[PDB]
């Protein structure tokens, strides 16, 4: 009896139905998306060998539609993998890819209201700003947002300009082959990270719910469990 909420398929169906709608209102940009993507009769017979969880509109209402969803994130989860395998596939320049960040714009726009009806902070997944990086090459360095940069494992960052790694002084560095390295851009959003209600079990984010004058020792309880 510890008062887990738990989403009956109508009530989601209900609540976020109307977002799933302003996506599909979009003309000529919902179009692509209507439709499952069927790579031989589009001519893109690559597709699956780059989009290995394919989704699309029409999936998505039909899991609304049989109640396939048990929480409301798992939809939200699925409106941004329709749109991150499309900004992935289609180049930035096509219309399709184009046409994609339309309906994130409108998403956006539409999906907070609606979350908060169903007990939560907001709806928007990703983080504002890509987060800033260290760079190693000197101490007071740092890598900030949409900034070109050299990146080993994901792990050890230079700027450009200064590019016997060490993560801590008495680690023994190693030599690593330069250009070993990959040149990236700091412009990637992770997703905003989250904190279950012990009461409801909703998962809301850290950064919405958890102030810097609060403590809670006993656990996170949301404003409507307490
Ligand atoms: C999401 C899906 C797969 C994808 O990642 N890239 C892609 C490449 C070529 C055509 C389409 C595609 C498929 C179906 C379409 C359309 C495009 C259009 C369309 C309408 N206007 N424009 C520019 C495209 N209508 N329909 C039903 C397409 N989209
Ligand atoms: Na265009
Ligand atoms: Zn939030
Ligand atoms: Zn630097
Ligand atoms: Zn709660």
């Amino acid at each position: 009896g510890s008062r887990k909420k738990i989403f009956k398929p109508e009530e989601l169906r209900q609540a976020l139905m109307p977002t799933l709608e302003a996506l599909y209102r979009q003309d000529p940009e919902s179009l692509p998306f209507r439709q499952p993507v069927d790579p031989q009769l589009l001519g893109i017979p690559d597709y699956f060998d780059i989009v290995k969880n394919p989704m699309d509109l029409s999936t998505i209402k039909r899991k609304l539609d049989t109640g396939q969803y048990q929480e409301p994130w798992q939809y939200v989860d699925d409106v941004w993998l329709m749109f991150n395998n499309a900004w992935l596939y289609n180049r930035k320049t096509s219309r399709v890819y184009k046409f994609c960040s339309k309906l994130a714009e409108v998403f956006e726009q539409e999906i907070d209201p609606v979350m908060q009806s169903l007990g939560y902070c907001c709806g928007r997944k990703y983080e504002f700003s890509p987060q800033t990086l260290c760079c190693y090459g000197k101490q007071l360095c740092t890598i900030p947002r949409d900034a070109a940069y050299y990146s080993y494992q994901n792990r050890y960052h230079f700027c450009e300009k200064c590019f016997t790694l060490g993560d801590d002084p008495s680690q023994p560095q190693t030599t690593i082959s330069k250009d070993q390295f990959e040149k990236k851009k700091n412009d990637t959003l992770d997703p905003e990270p989250f904190v279950d209600c012990k009461e409801c079990g909703r998962k809301m984010h850290q950064i919405c719910v958890l102030h810097y004058d609060i403590i809670w020792p006993s656990g996170f309880v949301c404003d409507n469990c307490l």
